[PDB]
């Protein structure tokens, strides 16, 4: 029969022969073993309602991270600092910079959006902490940015806020290589942060930022915006968003962040806010880029449509996908899949080693 | 607003803004600047008239790949050998070896097959040679293997006689790994190649012999078999089909050959003849998988939907696509856009490195 609940309605990641089984078991402490419980509330209730369950819930997934990331060694040799900076409507914006101590001359930067929905989660936590010390212990330098968050602690500041302290962070980043030891610049990000990654990239084509940008790395992308929609409705478009439904994320709870994100849905299908939605006049003459998916990730299908989209439109563009892993599986569990870890870890290091520094081609 | 020819159709690889200007010029002495010229018989064309078109085609195409690699600097530092092996059938199978001179220890093992819609060609051909030497060169053995063709003068022979060379040839070289200085092997071939690639880790996997098989490096894969559908069949399931169309290679000649391969095409729909078929419960615990495409090739839609069906079934699958690169041209244009051959030779490599048995 037709793979997880496509096949059996009730499947789970415990039950699909598919899952990696120490991830299975990884998840077990947090009861994410079993299909995620459902949402108590719906994209209709009101803000004031949906504020509050996305509070909750970044306490909740906050938990889990701390949990998975607590007791491992440190990565050996990082020196970390952060910047402050100033933000286009004037709030202040914190930028974590990671680099290998010994580091000599120039490395190539990575410019690192976190992920969370684009309404949760903050690039401080230890999950994020670890992944940004991760890359740069194989010779990268990498500068995780701390922006306005659609709820939670660091919310509630509606798209386009997000995006907007990412460019002027981007550019930031962009304007100070030198300093900071850079070579190239790629932006790199998992979920709501493949999303902005993406955006990122096409807003600054079309605000002639294209120089800030040697590459583009997005990994398990949250893009498509249509959580929402009927089982029906999703099984045609974008089955994977059934077949995996409820393995670590559910339909429910994405179609309440889509609306925190985006109260009214003006920019349903905005490419800014869901790249899933862009067309090919976006996407022509963008820098190379990676799609990475994941085999058992609702979000997968709509993944690897934007990889179609970028082959599509002549981008330098290649995809992987990840064997046995849930959505973001590959940067969550460092202790019990560390092969999976560090595949992701060296794939990212591999792309941005191979960049050219585009600014100085002619274009 | 839509490319190539979805938009214009009357666009051609010159005319198309997408297309490497370098690979444009490379083709203009063979008029393959512009749409190739209609093929002047179709797939109900008697079988002897099949075989002649397909013996002019081989002899046409074998001369634009002739003149592409005549004047280049050949590759340093190769050492090759010819081994002739028993094959499945009373036949004799040629494998070209290609290794470093003065490589220490084993190497990446790379068994390559040759494209030409599994039809035409021959791995003995300039085009061919250059390539082994040019994997050889980044530090791998490669093994060539020259199996027999749907026609031309290595025909013909229907499907599955190639399929059944291609097995036959691989395991000799599976179970001869320390004798050819081998660690890993990985099976690796464009278009026609690419089908049989493809098709070969799906038998290996029926048959027991996966282990053989460490990864599959499928180039420009030519696995649908639709290429005789109407333009509008085309256009909805594999538009590049017809966004392509001319672009070097054309459906009409696709059709043809086709027919040649398996006449009366009782396998049009069996994934060993057209990996398109592919079933879910055929590629699931196959070995790591690379699919790479070429941006202004008709066969790109075929290639990203059989990545599509690795992702689905758990593979560890990649894909890459190269920009502005017509049908093969990441093997053909050595001369006029070094770099986009050098980047293609480099991510096979990149490939096997990564590889363990
Ligand atoms: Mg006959």
């Amino acid at each position: 029969r037709r793979p997880g609940r496509l096949g059996d309605p009730d499947r789970c990641l415990r039950t699909d022969p598919r899952t990696d089984p120490r991830t299975v078991e990884a998840l077990a402490p947090f009861g994410l073993d079993v299909n995620a419980a459902p949402a108590p509330i719906g994209p209709d209730a009101p803000r004031e309602q949906q504020l509050e369950y996305a509070m909750g819930a970044e306490a909740a997934f906050e938990g889990v991270f701390a949990a998975l990331m607590d007791g491992l060694d440190p990565v050996p040799g990082i020196e970390r600092r952060t910047e402050t900076i100033s933000g286009p409507a004037g709030n202040e914006i914190k930028l974590y910079v990671h680099r290998p101590a010994g580091a000599v001359g120039p490395l190539p930067g990575i410019f690192h959006i976190h992920g969370g929905g684009m309404v949760i989660l903050q690039a401080a936590g230890p999950v994020y902490v670890r992944f940004r010390d991760e890359l740069a212990a194989t010779g990268t330098v990498v500068v995780g940015v701390e922006y306005r968050n659609g709820a939670g602690v660091l919310g509630p500041h509606p798209f386009p806020a997000g995006l907007h302290d990412c460019a002027v962070a981007l550019d930031w980043v962009h304007a100070r290589r030198a300093e900071l030891g850079i070579s190239t610049l790629t932006v790199a990000g998992e979920s709501g942060g493949g999303n902005l990654t993406l955006a990122t990239a096409i807003r600054a084509k079309r605000e002639g930022r294209l120089d800030a940008i040697d590459g583009v790395y997005a990994l398990v992308p949250y893009i498509s915006g249509m959580y929402g929609r009927s089982r029906e409705e999703r099984e045609a478009e974008l089955p994977s968003l059934v077949e995996c439904d409820g393995y670590f994320i559910s339909c429910d709870l994405c179609a309440v962040f889509v609306e925190v994100y985006d109260p009214g849905t003006a920019h349903l299908t905005d490419p800014l806010a869901w790249p899933y939605h862009a067309a090919r006049e976006d996407l022509v003459g963008l820098p190379p880029h990676v799609i990475s998916v994941n085999e058992v990730d609702p979000l997968r299908d709509e993944g690897l449509a934007y990889y179609r989209k970028l082959v599509e439109a002549g981008v330098e563009a290649r995809s992987r996908v990840v064997p046995g892993a849930c959505h973001a599986a590959d940067m969550m569990f460092r202790k019990a899949a560390p092969d999976m870890y560090e595949a992701t870890v060296q794939d990212i290091h591999d792309f941005v080693t191979s960049l050219h520094r585009l600014e100085h081609h002619h274009h």
